[PDB]
DNA sequence: GACATGTTGCCT
DNA sequence: GGCAATCATGTCA
């Protein structure tokens, strides 16, 4: 563990569905301003194509305010307001307009922060609660719209590192996206992906799971 | 401006 | 499953 070991932008230059794969496993980390840090092993991810993926804000090659993070080097921030009210984690991938988003996150270390950070965004809140999804993973992260456009390589408050080994390689699920259903054609492409028969990942797709 | 629309969690 | 909530943001003009 450590800053220091952080992935670098040799890591984040590669097309959004191998970056969106290759983020399964890999661990999230959060520096918050007491110094403490916040850790989520990453279970769920999802790939926007760009241009042609009419699911992705840059459909149409379209460049607005809002996601130039799309458009920055990879490895760069995209974070947006959602609902009027959630915030969404992208990583710029390789190609102008594609990305990757982060669904849900295996709570690490900082559990009991992000239940507070989760719980004060009664009843109690499980673990299973915490980052098991995209907006859900933001809020346990004190991720927001400062985060937008900063470098997920080269950034004191958040930085990726590489997960543990494993004594055998993690299945990996690829489903259709959550929530898309305006994309037509894209809509259904298996572009989100998550381990298989974790246990924190936001929605399973049993029919992808028997393909 | 005027108008349309993109996750979480309560509801029965 | 159905749906309210809450509003930032993009398009049209
Ligand atoms: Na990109």
């Amino acid at each position: 563990k450590g800053h220091l070991t952080r992935l670098g932008l040799e890591f984040f230059d590669q097309p959004a569905v191998p970056l969106a794969r290759a983020f399964l496993g890999q661990v999230l980390v959060r520096r918050l301003p007491n110094g403490t840090e916040l850790r989520g092993r990453i279970v769920e991810t999802e790939a926007y194509l760009g241009p042609e993926d009419e699911a992705a804000h840059s459909r149409g090659g379209r460049q607005t305010p809002r996601n130039r993070g799309m458009f920055m080097k990879p490895g760069t921030l995209y974070v947006y307001i959602i609902y009027g009210m959630y915030f969404c984690m992208n990583i710029s991938s390789q190609g102008d307009g594609a990305c990757v988003l982060l669904r849900a996150l295996e709570p690490l270390e900082g559990l009991e922060t992000m239940r507070q950070l989760r719980s004060t965004l009664s009843r109690v809140l499980k673990d299973r609660e915490l980052c098991s999804g995209p907006s859900k993973l933001c809020q346990a992260l004190a991720i927001n719209k400062s985060f937008d456009q900063r470098d997920l390589a080269q950034d004191e408050a958040v930085w990726l590192e590489r997960g543990p080994l494993e004594p055998s390689e993690p299945a990996v699920v690829a489903a259709a996206r959550v929530g898309v259903g305006h994309a037509g054609e894209w809509a259904r492409k298996p572009l989100r992906f998550y381990v298989r028969g974790s246990p924190w990942v936001s929605v399973v797709d049993r029919v992808a799971e028997q393909d």
